[PDB]
């Protein structure tokens, strides 16, 4: 076989038809079977990616025959590039893959899966002289051996995958080839894309069918997911507008159900050729949508493009199989389609109409694209630094520019509305989509706001007149006002700037008063301002995290006297309604700029349905906006947003009388040593979380959970929750803790048995049915624990616990610092072989250590001094 060698052909200019051809549909593979009239040399001009989708089953050596000296010149000549179409498998091996099925020659190593690149694109590209390789990846591609996921396989894939990417296309050696990427997830389920997204060259994705166009519906919720601008979304950060292409399907002949797309016309006996009519179907609506960001899509392909021309059935209506049977395309379809999207007003060419001034067109048809739809949606920055600018006449047509940039534009007179874009003021998206949508849907609903643009404006030395009046900018950034040399005439009204004090808005502000009274004209009718709305922010940080009490009655209002104040976008605190009657007076030449229409109650943020939780140094919590200083503690103060319940805006610190050190939970996340209660329930009575409806209950009616604290420390504090309101009098009626002394560890290879069957110290027992219990203890400094609750019901009771704090101070080795203790109060209690005054230095330094642990204001390491002291007396 000789191949002839590739004809020239233009580079590809979108929009763009693909379509799917199978070879079992070409008279040269199987004609007495499958096929005798089609064939795939017979597609048209209109199709600009023939896709070859082959049934790997089979040889048809006719086919390949065909196809690479006859079908691919006739293709070519046209324009039509032809792409190879292989599986995810092939790139991963095992279990139908092709060439990698050799894995001895081609190993999954470094250079085995370089190896094994440069032969599929010889194997299935270069072999017979096609256009680029096509993976698609999907459920029936997914790599497997032995009919199973490969995680091996899919990530060898990902290996492979970018080794073909610097073989061909826009990052390989041979950049004539193209390198396709064809799936049905959404990015987030493509395993393939990110690695893979720079070496594409186009991205197709399988939407067939009403899911396709519509979006998977949630039912819960009620509204649509995976939508068509949801999945341009999710691929639109690995690839750029022009790549992105949709696909809808032709009726594949005994298609079962799943694969009953109804993308195009259903039959009609009273037309017998209405299928080849394609006004209404979601192939037209789909070569007319165009993504609402960004830019407008590379174009559409269509699956089983042979089918061109047949009409789809209904199930539920004639059972009659008239249409399974094969014909020849005329492939009307096709044409049709393409068409449609050549004569949309989203391919037109930006032209002299738009942007006049050529210099500007050259700057916008690069950073924007040559085409209208661009216009009406690219998302991003235009910078304009050429100087041969003559006149900004058309940026009026870009609708959502992210970022305007104006420099060295010293020929241009005057910044208007009519030579900036439509986003420097509030608009919302003026398309309308063109879909199908869900009929019982409650998304959407309403326009989307457009974010306004951001204007950067330096080295317009010929500048004189600048308006931006009732254009509602938060700020003035981006103008470097320090070289606008030649400005006269100056608007800023109706904004929502703050200038005043220092902000940087008035250093920008001042800087032109100069300029523009340096020519003298400060005159009203010049340089004006007034009518500023700030939008108020809650403060980043608040200042006050602290404040000392001392102790009587009162109820003091911790909101009012810890959280407050209202911050500009330049940096305004405007913490008491009097500083905002000082802000409407601010001043600039004698003129107020705050609209005399905007109130404190405007201005001022809310902290209406703000929250509160106040903690206290035994580290007990309640929910109440005031306080009782009426006894002595230290607290713990943490405001909540309404936008999040968990994560503290604010965080304060109250001290009422003398500061109380604040305890912690010892018993936080503690490992279950043992017992007989649940075990995925009873690591709950730990995890930190009162309110657990995630199921709290331990067994039924009494129960017992022996834990490990993981810190031993110095335990002087317990509390222990019932469920909430979630019950009535299942409430915990007896409750006992127990606490391990150290030695008695019977036999330290085992934890479970000798804790299980030894002795304990009974630290608190319990009785009542009260919602919280909290408690001091006598010290104790344990590593095990035991707790026995019980809710005096009967068999069957089913007793919860949901929280349970061990609570105290961290001091490493506790336990010793209290045995030695003991054997300190055991020697001072004898008075053999001790001096009357040597007693009586041992019992001063051990009340020393006693006082120690038991000043609220926990010192460690003056407590370990004191007992180190303690202990070597102890060793003489
Ligand atoms: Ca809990």
């Amino acid at each position: 076989m000789k191949v002839p060698e590739k004809i020239p052909m233009k580079p590809l200019k979108g929009p763009l038809y693909g379509g799917y051809f199978r070879t079992w549909h070409d008279k040269t593979s199987d004609p007495a079977e499958k096929d005798k009239v089609n064939s795939m040399g017979e597609l048209p001009k209109e199709v600009d990616l023939a896709f070859v989708f082959h049934d790997w089953t089979k040889d048809y050596s006719l086919f390949w025959q065909e196809l690479a000296t006859k079908h691919v010149p006739t293709l070519n000549k046209q324009g039509t590039r032809v792409i190879r179409t292989i599986p995810w498998r092939f790139l991963a091996g095992g279990d139908h893959s092709g060439i990698a099925e050799d894995a001895q020659k081609y190993p999954n190593t470094p250079e085995g899966n370089k190896a094994l690149a440069k032969a599929i694109v010889d194997e299935y590209v270069y072999k017979y002289n096609l256009d680029g390789l096509d993976v698609m990846i999907e459920r029936d591609s997914i790599p497997k051996v032995n009919k199973e996921e490969s995680k091996e396989g899919i990530e060898r894939s990902i290996q492979v995958f970018e080794e073909i990417g610097k073989l061909i296309g826009p990052k390989g050696a041979d950049k004539s080839r193209l390198f396709i990427m064809d799936s049905t997830y959404m990015a987030d389920k493509n395993p393939l894309i990110e690695r893979g997204a720079p070496y594409i060259d186009l991205l197709l994705v399988q939407v067939y069918g009403t899911q396709g166009e519509k979006g998977g519906f949630d039912n819960a919720n009620h509204k649509a997911v995976d939508t068509m601008e949801e999945r341009w979304e999710s691929y639109s950060k690995y690839i750029r507008p022009e790549q992105y292409m949709v696909g809808f399907s032709f009726y594949e002949e005994k298609a079962n159900s799943g694969n009953l797309w109804y993308d195009v016309n259903v039959e009609d006996d009273t037309n017998p050729n209405i299928g080849s009519e394609i006004k209404g179907t979601r192939a037209e609506r789909y070569a007319k949508w165009q993504p609402k960001t960004g830019g407008v899509k590379g174009g559409i392909f269509s699956y089983g493009i042979d089918r061109d021309g047949v009409a789809h059935p209904k199930k539920n209506g004639p059972k009659t199989p008239d249409l399974d049977k094969i014909v020849k395309s005329d492939y009307k379809v096709s044409k049709a389609l393409k068409k449609v999207m050549e004569n949309d007003k989203s391919y037109e060419l930006i032209d002299q109409k738009d942007f006049p001034d050529k210099a500007l067109r050259e700057a916008v048809i690069a950073q924007v694209g040559s085409r209208r739809g661009n216009l009406e949606r690219f998302n991003g920055t235009l910078r304009l630094d050429n100087p041969d600018i003559k006149s900004l006449e058309g940026l009026n047509k870009l609708k959502k520019l992210a970022k305007l940039e104006l420099i060295g534009l010293s020929q241009i007179t005057k910044l208007d509305s009519s030579v900036l874009p439509e986003n420097i003021k509030p608009t919302k998206d003026t398309l309308v989509s063109v879909l199908e949508t869900y009929k019982n849907d409650d998304r959407k609903e309403e326009a989307k706001a457009i974010p306004q643009v951001a204007l950067t404006i330096s080295g317009l030395t010929g500048l004189k007149e600048l308006n931006l009046a009732g254009f509602d900018r938060d700020s003035l950034a981006g103008i470097d006002a320090a070289s606008l040399t030649s400005l006269e005439k100056v608007d800023l009204s109706s904004n929502k700037l703050d200038l005043a004090a220092g902000t940087e808005n008035r250093q920008i502000l001042d800087t032109m008063l100069a300029t523009v009274t340096k020519h003298g004209g400060v005159s009203e009718k010049t340089f004006v301002f007034d009518h500023q709305k700030p939008t108020g922010l809650y403060p980043d940080t608040y200042g006050t995290k602290s404040l000392q009490l001392p102790v009587a009655n009162d109820t003091i209002d911790l909101q009012a006297k810890l959280l407050f104040g209202t911050v500009t976008n330049q940096g305004t605190l405007i913490n008491s309604e009097a500083d905002y009657k000082a802000y409407q007076e601010q001043e600039i030449a004698g003129h107020r700029f705050v609209d005399s229409s905007y109130d404190y109650k405007a201005f001022a943020v809310t902290y209406k349905d703000y929250k509160i939780k106040v903690t206290d140094s035994t580290l007990g919590v309640t929910d109440h906006k005031d306080l009782s200083t009426s006894k002595e503690e230290t607290y713990k103060v943490e405001f909540f947003s309404p936008i999040n319940s968990t994560k503290p805006v604010h965080e304060a610190k109250i001290v009422v009388g003398e500061e109380k050190t604040m305890m912690v939970n010892l018993a936080e996340g503690a490992t279950i040593i043992g017992g007989d209660a649940d075990p995925t329930n009873a690591k709950k009575v730990f995890d930190g979380l009162l309110n657990n409806d995630t199921t709290t209950l331990s067994t039924s009616n009494k129960a017992s959970i022996i834990f490990e604290l993981k810190e031993p420390g110095l335990v002087k504090h317990w509390r222990f929750f019932n469920d909430s309101k979630i019950s009535k009098a299942d409430y915990i009626k007896e409750a006992k803790l127990e606490a391990f002394v150290g030695h008695l560890e019977d036999s330290s290879k085992v934890k479970d048995s000798l804790e299980k069957s030894t002795e304990w110290v009974t630290v608190s027992d319990y009785s009542g049915e009260a919602q919280e219990f909290s408690q001091p203890l006598n010290n104790i400094g344990a590593k095990y624990w035991r707790i026995t609750i019980d809710n005096k019901k009967s068999q069957y009771g089913y007793v919860s616990l949901p929280e349970l704090q061990i609570i105290g101070h961290r001091l490493p080795e506790a336990a010793t610092v209290m045995t030695t203790m003991a054997a300190a109060e055991e020697l001072s209690q004898q008075k053999d072989k001790f001096s009357q005054e040597q007693l009586k230095e041992l019992e001063v330094k051990v009340a020393a250590l006693k006082a120690a642990l038991d000043n609220k204001m926990f010192n460690a390491d003056t407590i370990n001094a004191s007992f180190a002291d303690v202990k070597a007396y102890i060793d003489k």
